[PDB]
């Protein structure tokens, strides 16, 4: 008896959403106008507030990066699923920034307020970062944890039977621009080999061409690292 | 009429030798007692000096790492093919060391004397090192260049009709221990990002596990780098 709107542009969250839908039933699964998921219906949130409010009991977003209209937040219960450990490295690509700065990463399910990845926490779970992890390998585990956490908490999210708690501090927020500035490797920058290995593995995600430098002759060169722990 | 002994332990130099033998005829191809080339006959050079000297007119080695017996050098004309640009980064894995120090790398065909990769140069050719090269990618090009250069100068080497010239300087020599020392990445070591990238690419060679660090829990982790230049606009 609970009508749920799911919104996500993320491929892994969408696969999760499709499974929740097969199990729950009264749930629609949409992406935004800029989403790139083929065959997934599209919802322009800013233009659909009264419709969403009239039709749904709960809006459940995954990996949302754009703030919801105040009227939406007020008109219906809005919950977001974020693949970082709030309030640390809120925003873009939490694992990239955690690999670099040592703070916790994980998955957080929280009530939505007017700030990004901010607001009362319903549940969260940490994900360990190993010395040999890259962004891509942490991200993969984060997607498993996300599925594990959401499935465990689904009934309480659907029913509203939790007591959510705001984090104790504001933490820190990373935006797209903070990621873009990390991508560029300054060949002149001094630091430890550990620091440099952290930077390269933080920027390594499957075959994405994230990290780049410009060489002594003006040519752009992309870089990633392959890290392999000795078997125990 | 020139009877040649080729010695090499290297798999690419050996394929080159077999091609030379097909064209030359009067040529035997051997590896050392420690070579790992399957089906390649073995020659213990130190134990075989008198035999080599009587049977052959030229000894031509490729990538030779053990100094030749003095009586051998004196008894028969000996020439080596070394995949570095003498006199710079002589010895082990020149492209590794040149990726790090910016010195020239290449292939050098030289007369053998009593030091490693030292002795009058018959011919050499440089191999450019790109910012995106690894040891592995430079090494593959060095093997092409080696075949190019040796084929070009083979008749002259065979006939002894060249005039070899000693390099003007001693340059420098790397041994196996110098390579092994590079392998351990100290996480506390300080340097530029450029220097560190040079270190990782120098230690990247196909899938060999050359570079490693130990993390704070004592776990050993191996490291390779993948570099790819932005593709030029379509030609």
């Amino acid at each position: 008896m609970v009508t749920i709107l799911i919104l996500t542009d993320n491929v892994h969250a969408h696969a999760l959403a499709v499974d929740l839908q097969a199990r729950h039933g009264d749930m629609d699964v949409y992406q935004s106008p800029i989403g790139q998921l083929p065959g997934v219906p599209r919802c322009d949130v800013a233009e659909r507030v009264a419709e969403i409010v009239e039709r749904y009991d709960l809006v459940l977003s995954f990996h949302c990066k754009q703030r919801f209209p105040a009227a939406l937040i007020d008109g219906v219960r809005c919950v977001n699923v974020h693949p970082g450990f709030n309030p640390y490295n809120r925003g873009w690509f939490p694992q990239v920034f955690s690999i670099i700065d040592g703070q916790k990463v994980g998955v957080t399910i929280h009530e939505i307020d007017d700030q990004l990845d901010h607001g009362p926490i319903i549940a969260q779970r940490e994900c360990a970062i190993e010395s040999w992890d890259s962004s891509g390998s942490v991200y993969a585990r984060l997607m498993d944890i996300e599925r594990e956490l959401v499935l465990e908490h689904f009934d309480a999210i659907r029913d509203g039977s939790y007591t959510a708690k705001s984090p104790a501090t504001e933490g820190n927020l990373n935006l797209k621009k903070d990621f873009e500035q990390l991508r560029r490797l300054d060949l002149n920058e001094r630091g430890t080999f550990g620091h440099f290995l952290n930077r390269l593995r933080a920027l390594t995600h499957d075959d994405f061409r994230n990290a780049w430098f410009v060489d002594a002759s003006g040519r752009k060169v992309f870089v990633r690292v392959v890290l392999e722990p000795e078997k125990p």
